């Protein structure tokens, strides 16, 4: 059955700057901040927001060589974005279901809380969450 893993991190960045890169401007950023993992990101379908489909192409040494993700939730007013893996990635490594939901909140002008919810069924969320948190901290440094 689908289980959940929740974690969070506070980043030293403005909410709106983090929201823009997280939710919309990530296509050139992911390969720049995860160059050991992601070769490029392709927009497959959609124009942003719900129903958008993405391909993440990994480095040649990586198997599976890609992951297909879909934006399943998008809410500007609450700064929430959810992405479901629909092909490849962790689904090729024993997961039957995998979704990541990010929610941003303002703590102070230059401090933003990121809540991370991973929904999964069957590679553990303890480990996969570390990768997701590393990505978030990399967005903080990109923006700083
Ligand atoms: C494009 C975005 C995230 C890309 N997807 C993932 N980003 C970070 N950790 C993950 N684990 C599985 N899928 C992901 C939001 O900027
Ligand atoms: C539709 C989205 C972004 C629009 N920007 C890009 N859309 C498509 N290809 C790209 N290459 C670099 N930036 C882009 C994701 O919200
Ligand atoms: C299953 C694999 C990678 C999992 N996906 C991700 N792993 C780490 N950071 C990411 N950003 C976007 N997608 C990812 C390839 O071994």
């Amino acid at each position: 059955m689908v289980k959940e893993f929740n974690t969070q991190t506070e980043l030293s960045v403005r909410l709106e700057a983090l929201w823009a890169v997280l939710s919309k401007d990530f296509i050139t950023v992911v390969p720049k901040v995860l160059p050991h993992i992601v070769k490029d990101v392709q927009l497959i379908e959609g124009d942003g927001g719900v129903g958008t489909i993405l391909i993440f192409n990994f480095l040649p040494e990586v198997s599976p060589s890609y992951q297909r993700e879909e934006i399943t939730e998008f809410d500007e007013s609450s700064h929430e974005i959810g992405l479901q893996v629909i092909e490849g990635g962790y689904l090729s490594q024993g997961l039957s279901y995998y979704k990541t939901t990010f929610k941003l909140s303002e703590i102070e002008e230059d401090k933003t809380l990121v809540n991370v919810k991973i929904s999964y069924d069957h590679v553990t969320p303890t480990k996969t969450s570390q990768s997701t948190l590393m990505y978030l901290r990399r967005l903080e440094r990109y923006l700083s």
